[PDB]
């Protein structure tokens, strides 16, 4: 909703990716597009700083980051893929939070950050849902 006859050939989205590809070369995967939207889809599976991790990571979620054409102007579509251990409830929170970070970091690089948050979030709700019913309420 903004008359945009023409802008500039600048994009920070890629400027940040070129770096991430070096750090999370494998820890994260990036995808390119074509056409007008040419949305860049990126995936990554974060894990808690739990001890057992040393061997295996029971809980894990492939943080999906879909960077549209507007980006950064437009926050990347955040979605939890292959949510292990986490429940519909927990997952819901992860998204809401992760999203907040983006909206707050609009116009500027956020992807990198958005990812970090995911790690922390889980760290807290690492343990799987036990007894049915929220203790607090």
């Amino acid at each position: 909703g903004s008359s945009g006859s023409s802008g500039e050939e600048d994009w920070v989205l890629p400027s940040e990716v070129e770096v991430l590809e070096s750090i999370y070369l494998d820890e994260l995967q990036v995808i390119k597009g074509n056409g007008r939207t040419s949305p860049w889809e990126i995936y990554i599976t974060l894990h808690p700083a739990t001890a057992e991790d040393q061997d295996s990571q029971y809980v894990c979620f492939t943080l999906v980051l879909q960077v549209p054409a507007e980006y950064p102007h437009e926050v990347p579509q955040i979605s939890i893929r292959n949510p292990r251990g986490l429940s519909d409830e927990q997952i819901h929170t992860i998204l809401q939070v992760l999203g907040h970070v983006a909206k707050a970091g609009l116009g500027t690089a956020m992807l990198y950050e958005l990812i970090e948050k995911g790690k922390e979030i889980l760290t807290d709700n690492n343990i799987p849902h036990g007894q049915s019913g929220p203790s607090s309420g």
